[PDB]
């Protein structure tokens, strides 16, 4: 199954007791039929309450979203700052090169966070620049000559080398006194920024698309929000009560990327007398599962769940469903066509089709 | 000649006495010389009067064109229905994961479409999901789990599996009464859809690019069309009487995927002391040949030829012609510059372009 | 090193007394660092006073910038001419498959283009179409069959085949009366051609970005340009006294590609837990690849001129390490920089204010 990534899938860059920060191994590494999303990596971050992520940039074009917790994420430009409050749904596209810091705020909520990245320089390849110097890497201000480098700074070596060159790792503990005085301006999100340029917009900023007693998918597309439609990107998030089912459907041309937030679920996945190929894959926290466009999938909730997904290719991508009362394409399907599509009458068809009378979620 | 593909390059997906589904092999397959043309791949249909191809979605972006006969192409929707009745010439662009069914309604004209396929999942390979359960292949609802398919359509499995799973193969036979229920609230083209985000669109709208006693050259591009103008692809079909010639010219940015449709002719392809590389061959109807842009070509039809074809990176693409009296770059260089260029004089060069007082087509 | 492109890894095309045209090899071709630069290819053209670049075209797109001298570029469409003259600093874009020749019309200087080419039918690998027919290269018309060719031009093999088919090479003298000719309409560029959709541009049109005692840099993008637009390019010309150093920084998004026009000069590059350090010394006419967010540091060994692609180009920002103007770290707040670095947060802003000086330094 190339479709299932657990942890063995992942690799750990910087870790220690205040933070983890992880990297999921290139989606066409084990096999190719994943071939289109090798421009693409997923980044996790997860921090104890009150630390610091060092500054840094990366080679690659950042979208990121918060899972749990809050953040405060300072972007340092060249004549300026813009510093952010994110909390849980809240996502922000970061340009490659951008210099930038995350403190986790809160004093008992955990941070975590997904980043879906763009390398500049390499298909699905890139480093993460980080100016301060710890014990776990070298400032790569360090890359340069110590002629250069006094040229540079107008000072001696021996200075430069103490004050800069001389932390554990790249997650530091950080005051409550520090902490308040680094998220005096920061901004928010608010129904108005879900059409912004550059502020920050929420999931939920919106009514959920399908809503019942059993579930809830809330969506932002490329056509309400420019960064989004800039990168071709959808974000969505799914709440599921224990023992529900996610009726069988398939996205019509989106490359569906999914992240188990909390929960655990199985998911069925159907690719292509000529045979059916059936995925299987139990799902648990933090597990990545990647859906083709076009491929029926089904997801089954084992616990209460709550996932999110990231979709690629998604302008004007449409959910087609195969099962329940509403936007079933079988049931679009004139009785003529069904009659000679399928074994059974017409009659047997659609009392079979109206058999099911809810819709998008429903028992398992 | 890695530009010419002939028979043995189709691939049979579906046959049977009432229709046949092909599929061109990947361009670069043999050659790496068309690797920028890796991303797509041609679908040919052909089917019998009074037929019907079942219901099914692709992982692919289509746009579609018929060369022969008329075609019921219905869209099915998650929440609709849109029918079109299509004729030769016409075209409309299916975004991927778009369930369709399309009907032959003629009594006695077979159909044929040719449609230019552009893969999402992985590059210029994809597959066909068919709903239908027959002898050649599986419903893709049988990829899911008796308990699933249960839950999701509320009934008994004995009952799903009877009237969903329980013909030959994809095409089959449908009545005439059928068809005229199936015909009916169908939309065609018209002049006025020449620039439609969504409605078919006919090659031959609008007057001939070029016409005279020997040759007609139809064309429809990304400037006036939005369907086509998102794929950046221009369509043209082109009418040549027996023994007359296409002049020699080059596509100056477009990569042209040529159909023969009716008729035989012979090609030549020009490629690069420095020494030329001439490609030649002979085609037969329903062969395929590639264009690379800016090689020079000439086509010398054997007997009445009529073939379309699909051009790539087709924005402001332009037709140098290098004999004739119209469009002839060499015409465009001035005396000076063509006796530095060539041997002979400046005047034996005027006299000798200026013989040919016919342009676009001529005889052979 | 490779990112640094000397002479060894140019490859000649034609080559005689009047001209020289070279293309620069794969970017990805030694190493695999450099593959998102696949789709592009650097050619190179030097041409003596008084010069003709004969008719041909190419199966790449185009942007040509003209490092040395003067050019009458001439574009020869099916219906009819655009002729330009072209003088340092000029930048046209040229759509794959139209036809043009060069002429050098200057009686003292030599001619220097470079061209950014990104090929159409096959990544970074392209072929050039000449008319001409000389002792190098036939011309393309021959390879066509002898009835096609009758029938075409409707004349008769043997004379087709002594006025066409029958100069050493593509590169030919030209009289200074053929110039004058051939100059009489060529249009020019200014500062109102600074965003034009069909004219040359000139890159030292307006202010420069970047200008004190010790080195200036010009740049035309993407936002203010529309041919750089629909080729998300950006280029820049620098200007560096010997003795200067070009201060610490690293473009956000942009992987740019440097061509050195004059002088000599040391690069620093750094990758990346230890940090890899790319050293190289620069001669005239070498080539040398910056990737994205990768610091960067340029010491001109002697008076130092050099043109720069920007591919990647759209909004990119050049962050700079030290300096008065543009510092990133100096809109770090000190208690995030006390916590990033081991000195103090009084330690580290006596040590960024030390100099006062800003993107071009004493080296
Ligand atoms: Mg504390
Ligand atoms: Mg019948
Ligand atoms: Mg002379």
């Amino acid at each position: 199954n190339p479709f299932h990534f657990n942890s063995k899938r992942f690799q750990t860059l910087f870790k220690n007791q205040y933070g983890h920060v992880r990297v999921l191994q290139r989606f066409n590494k084990r096999s190719q039929q994943l071939q289109n999303l090798r421009d693409y990596r997923i980044l996790e971050f997860n921090s104890k309450p009150n630390t610091l992520l060092l500054p840094h940039h990366a080679d690659a074009d950042y979208l990121i979203v918060i899972l749990n917790g809050t953040a405060i994420l300072t972007l340092v430009n060249n004549d300026d700052r813009d510093s952010y409050n994110l909390q849980s749904g809240d996502a922000l596209r970061v340009p490659a090169g951008t210099t930038y810091y995350v403190v986790n705020p809160d004093n008992d909520e955990n941070l975590r966070m997904i980043t879906l990245a763009i390398p500049v320089n390499k298909p699905g390849r890139f480093e993460s620049f980080f100016l301060s110097s710890t014990q776990a890497q070298q400032s790569y201000l360090q890359g340069f000559s110590k002629n250069i480098l006094e040229a540079s700074y107008d000072t001696k070596f021996e200075e430069i080398n103490k004050v800069l060159f001389g932390q554990e790792s790249v997650i530091v503990e950080i005051s409550k006194k520090q902490i308040r005085e680094l998220s005096k301006h920061a901004k928010s999100s608010s129904r108005k920024t879900i059409s912004s340029e550059d502020k920050p917009f929420n999931l939920r900023s919106r009514d959920p698309i399908y809503s019942n007693k059993l579930g809830k998918l809330f969506e932002i597309t490329p056509e309400k929000n420019p960064q989004l439609r800039d990168l071709d990107v959808f974000l969505s998030v799914v709440d599921m009560n224990e023992g529900a089912l996610f009726l069988p459907h398939f996205n019509s041309k989106a490359i569906v990327v999914l992240v188990i937030n909390e929960g655990e679920a199985n998911i069925e996945l159907v690719g292509i007398p000529l045979e059916v190929r059936k995925y299987r894959a139990e799902l648990s926290e933090q597990d990545i599962f990647v859906i083709p466009a076009g491929y029926p999938v089904v997801v089954n909730a084992t616990s209460d769940l709550n996932f999110f997904a990231f979709g690629i290719n998604a302008e004007n991508n449409q959910r087609n469903f195969l099962a329940g009362s509403k936007d079933n394409v079988i049931s679009q399907i004139p009785s003529q066509v069904q009659e000679l599509a399928f074994p059974g009458s017409a009659k047997d068809i659609e009392n079979l089709i109206k058999s099911q009378s809810e819709s998008y979620f429903v028992d398992a």
